[PDB]
């Protein structure tokens, strides 16, 4: 498979794919007779893991580490640890959003909601 | 007050304060006789509102409009309320998105001993 095939299959652009290689986040593909990158199923799995990990919350570095763990013959407990930590991270984010949502709704309920200039929302946000 | 003092008081970096000025989202700072930026309580209020609006979820343009409404003696509270309820709906969507992400990670984790997590993500 050439880089265009991988882009189509993974949904990643060829630039993003070259980027992942450039940052050593994935295994470097070998070169064909004419010098073009040749990809294997392993590359597809690494790029998929990278794309999906990101989509579910892991950042670049974290995603790169998951790829590292993936290629390792040997870490169920470890990956679980990383995953549960991601969950805790997301829950704190959910908690913060919920808090801001409730603060806005408390202010909104206090708002005259009319043509008067008096506004608790603006006054308490500034 | 100079920009350093404003940064400490507002909790914004000097970078951010200068950025808001460059974007025309805040009343420009004054220049002292020595040519350097000086600020008043008015600037503090606008920057505070700006900092808090961005934190709660308002983007740049929206935050700038809140600063305008703030400076408008004839502002209509109804307008601020409408904008606020619209932002709340957005936050709700964000929350739901995070909850589904969390649900998926916990599903993977539940299926794992001590790897279903890596096999499915890859
Ligand atoms: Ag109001
Ligand atoms: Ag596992």
């Amino acid at each position: 498979m050439n880089i265009s095939d991988v882009a189509k299959i993974t949904g990643l652009t060829s630039k993003a794919i070259r980027f992942y290689e450039e940052k050593g986040l994935v295994t470097p593909p070998m070169r064909s007779e004419n010098g073009y990158r040749t990809y294997t199923q392993q590359h597809l799995n690494e790029l998929t893991l990278l794309r999906q990990a990101r989509q579910v919350g892991f950042n670049l570095e974290e995603s790169g580490e998951l790829v590292n763990l993936f290629n390792d013959p040997q870490h169920s407990a470890d990956v679980k640890r990383r995953t549960l930590e991601k969950v805790a991270e997301i829950e704190r984010h959910i908690e913060e959003l919920q808090s801001m949502r409730d603060q806005l709704l408390a202010l909104a309920n206090a708002c005259p909601g009319d043509d008067s200039a008096d506004c608790p929302i603006i006054e308490n946000l500034s």
